[PDB]
Formats: C-alpha cells, structure tokens, sequence
C-alpha cells in the first residue's frame, strides 16, 4: 500500500513540477516584456 | 517531546522564511540596479 501511495504521489509531484516549469518560463517571458515596456516608457 | 519538536520547528520555520526573504531582497536589489541604469538612460 505504501508503494502504491508512492506511485500516486510521484504522479502528483510530476504534475506539480511540470506546472512549475511552465510557470517559470511564462514568468521569464513576462520579465522580458516588462523590459520592453520599460524601454518604451524611456523613449516616450 | 512533540512540544519541543514544535518549538524547534518554529525556530527553523522562521530561518527558512528569512532565507527566502533574503533571496527576495537580492531579486529586488537586481531590480534596483535595473532602476538605477534606467535613471541613467533618462538623463542621457
């Protein structure tokens, strides 16, 4: 029963980690967009 | 013994939060460097 629980928790953990990675990529891209708007605010 | 455990884990939890906040402060310091270079670009 502990091994089946381990497998289920592994599945949940993998889902969480994939969400983490995708959110990380999105956060970095939004930082880049922030820099672009930042230079725009500079020019205007 | 569980009360002692609770006290030690309260002590440890504060330390982890402090390390988290220190890394957050480093992130904010990087953004502050960004803001200083910003303020340079405006002048020039």
């Amino acid at each position: 029963l502990w091994r089946e629980k381990i497998n289920l928790l592994n599945a949940r953990l993998a889902e969480a980690q994939t969400s983490e990675e995708q959110l990380q990529s999105q956060l970095d891209l939004q930082k880049k967009v922030v820099s672009d708007h930042m230079q725009r605010y500079l020019q205007v």
